[PDB]
C-alpha cells in the first residue's frame, strides 16, 4: 500500500518536488509559526479543517523522531542523517499545511505552479525576486476524536495487535479509501499520516543498525493510533468511545472481583 | 486538573483571598453556626440547594483532617495555618450564601474588599457588615448510606490513583466548568480537593517526622475510594443503576459459590 | 496577573516577534509621524477609536519614562543604552502598531505581520531582496476623552490615593476576566491595560537603576491617579466619579473651620 501524504488536498508528492530542498524553513522556524497563529485551534477539542488534523499528526511525528534521534545519541552523526532524509519530509508537511491554513487551499496550489515556472527558466531570463506567499505546544492526538491519551492508558500494553499486523488490517479493509483523492472521514485524514509516520520511522530504525527498544516506546504509541482509527471506522465512531469507558471500569477493578474475560469490541 | 471549589457559584479563589486572612471566623464559630440553622437541612435526604451539597462535604472533609491531626500528634499546629484558612473560607462563604443569598455575598466580597484598600480617612467609618434587616451522611441525599456502600467488600473499590485519572479522562472538561451540571458534579468537585489537601498534609508529616501513608490508606483512603467510585459510576451509568448494582453485587458475594452465577455482576453500557 | 497589550486588538505579543528588533523606526521618527497625521484627533476629547485610547497612553508612557532616564543621568550615559534595549524597543512596537493600525486599518496590519513572517522564515537564497512593506489602505491629556482633566484631579491630595500594590490588587481581584479577555468592553479597560503595563516598565527600570525612592512621589503618583480613576469609572460608573470630582473640589478649596471634617465619600 502506497499512500500519498497530500493527495486529498489536491497536490502530489512530485508536484511539491518543484520546490528545491533548501527552500523550506527550519523546523524551529516552522513550529513557532504554527504555534503563533494556530495554538487555540490546534489544542481545540474539535477538528476545524482537514489541514488541522493533518498538521496535528505532523507535529507529533516530529516529536517521536526527535525523541528517537537523541536516544541513539546516548547509546553526534545521527542528527546529520535525520535532517537530510526524513527531517526534510517533515519540513514539507509542516510548510504545506501551515500555508494551507493561512493562504487558502488553492493559493498555495497555485504557488507551486507559480514557483514551478520560476525555478525552471534559465537564470538569464529570471526575475531576481522569487515568488512568495503574498497578502491573503503539547497537543493531544485523540483530542478532536473525543478520547484522550489518558483514556488509552487504561488499555494494557499487550491489548493492541502488532504494528505489522495492524498495517495489514488497514491495507486489506481500507485500501482504495486511503489511496483516494478524497477524505471521506476525519479518520482517514488522521490514519494516512500514521502510516507514513511509522514508515518514515522504520527507515531510521533500519539505518541506525548500520537494541530494538522502539517496539515498546514508539511502536506502542503507533499501535494506539492504528488501533483507534481502524476501530473508529470498523465498529462505528462512538461505539469505541463507549467501549474504552467499559474497559476502564473492567481494568480498574482488582482481581477476584472482575469477570476473567475482558470485554470484547463488537457490533 | 485544577478544580476551583467556588467556580460554579460565580466566585474565584482569588476573590475570596481579596479579603484579609484574619477576617474569617474560627471553625468552631462557623460549624456551630451551620448546626444552629441548617442541622435540620444538612441532614435531610434532599439537596434543596447546591450550597448544601457543597457544605456537607466541607464539614466532612474537616472531620477527616481532625481525625488525622489527632493521629499524627498521638503517634509521632500546621493545619490551622495552611489547611485551616482554606476550610474557614468554605464554611463562611456557603453559610452566607444560604443566609443572605448568593448574589448579596458576591457583591459583599467586592464592596468590603475595596474598603480595606481605601485609606482610612476617605472611606466609610464602619466596615459594611452584611445583614438583611451534628453528624451528616454524604450519600443520604443521593439514596445510599454508608452502610450500603460498606455492604460491598472493602477491597472491591480500585486504587486512588486509578480513580482520579478516570475523572480526568471522562469529565475533566466538566468538573472545571463554571456551572454545576449535576449534584453529583458538585459533590465530586469537593472530593478531589478533599483528597488533595489530605495528601498535602501527608507529605508534610512525611518530611517532618512511612507509617502515615500506611495509616491514611487504611481508614481515610478507603473512605475516599467509596464516594470516588460512587460518584464516577453515577455520572457514567446513572444514579438509578448504581443503587441496584450495590444490591445485586452485595447479595452475590454473600451466596455460596455453588448456587451463585459463575461470574461476578459488573456494570456496563 | 499577566496582562497583554495587543491581545485585545487581535495580535499577540509573540506574533509581533515575527518582526526583528531592528525593524521598527525610532521613537523620534514615530512621534513625528503621529503628530503630523493625528494631532487634531489625539488631543481631541473624543473616543474616536480604541487605537487612539491605546496610543494616547503609549505616548505618555514614553513621556514619563524619558523623564526618569533624564533624571538618573544627573544623580548617580550608562542608562540610555539600557532604556533603548529593554524599554524603547518594547515601546517602539506599541507605537509602530497603533500608528500603522490607524493608518492602514487594523486587518491589514494583521495580514502584514503574517506576510513579514513568510519573508523572514525563508532562507536568504530564495527570499526577495525587497521587504514586503505596506503602503495601501505635542501634549496629551490622558483623561480628556473621559470627561475629566489633569487639573481636575490635582485637587485630590497626595495622601488620598492608595498605594500602587493596593491598587493593582484591586484590579486583578475585581477585573481580571475582563482585562485579560480579547474584547474591549469599555474605553476604560483599554486605558487600564496600558497603565498597568507602563507600571511594569517603570518598576523594571527602577530595579536596574538600583543595580530612587522618588518614583512613587513624582511618577508613581501619576500612576496612582490613573489607576484610581479607571477603577472607579468601572466600579461606580463614569458619570458618578466625574460628579464626585467637582464635589471634592468645593470641599478641598474651602479653608478649615468652614468645611465638614468628613470628606464626601464615593457611594452607589
Amino acid at each position: 500500500m502506497d499512500i500519498d501524504p497530500y493527495k486529498e488536498f489536491g497536490a502530489t508528492v512530485e508536484l511539491l518536488s518543484f520546490l528545491p530542498s533548501d527552500f523550506f524553513p527550519s523546523v524551529r522556524d516552522l513550529l513557532d509559526t504554527a504555534s503563533a497563529l494556530y495554538r487555540e485551534a490546534l489544542e481545540s477539542p474539535e477538528h476545524c479543517s482537514p489541514h488541522h488534523t493533518a498538521l496535528r499528526q505532523a507535529i507529533l511525528c516530529w516529536g517521536e523522531l526527535m525523541t528517537l534521534a537523541t536516544w541513539v545519541g546516548n547509546n553526534d552523526l545521527v542528527v546529520n542523517y535525520v535532517n537530510t532524509n526524513m527531517g526534510l519530509k517533515i519540513r514539507q508537511l509542516l510548510w504545506f499545511h501551515i500555508s494551507c491554513l493561512t493562504f487558502g487551499r488553492e493559493t498555495v496550489l497555485e504557488y507551486l505552479v507559480s514557483f514551478g515556472v520560476w525555478i525552471r527558466t534559465p537564470p538569464a531570463y529570471r526575475p531576481p525576486n522569487a515568488p512568495i506567499l503574498s497578502t491573503l505546544m503539547d497537543i493531544d492526538p485523540y483530542k478532536e476524536f473525543g478520547a484522550t491519551v489518558e483514556l488509552l492508558s487504561f488499555l494494557p500494553s499487550d491489548f493492541f495487535p502488532s504494528v505489522r499486523d495492524l498495517l495489514d488490517t488497514a491495507s486489506a479493509l481500507y485500501r482504495e479509501a486511503l489511496e483516494s483523492p478524497e477524505h471521506c472521514s476525519p479518520h482517514h485524514t488522521a490514519l494516512r499520516q500514521a502510516i507514513l509516520c511509522w514508515g518514515e520511522l522504520m527507515t531510521l530504525a533500519t539505518w541506525v543498525g548500520n537494541v530494538n527498544y522502539v517496539n515498546t516506546n514508539m511502536g506502542l504509541k503507533i499501535r494506539q493510533l492504528l488501533w483507534f482509527h481502524i476501530s473508529c471506522l470498523t465498529f462505528g465512531r462512538e461505539t469505541v468511545l463507549e467501549y474504552l469507558v467499559s474497559f476502564g471500569v473492567w481494568i480498574r477493578t482488582p482481581p477476584a472481583y472482575r469477570p476473567p474475560n475482558a470485554p470484547i469490541l463488537s457490533t
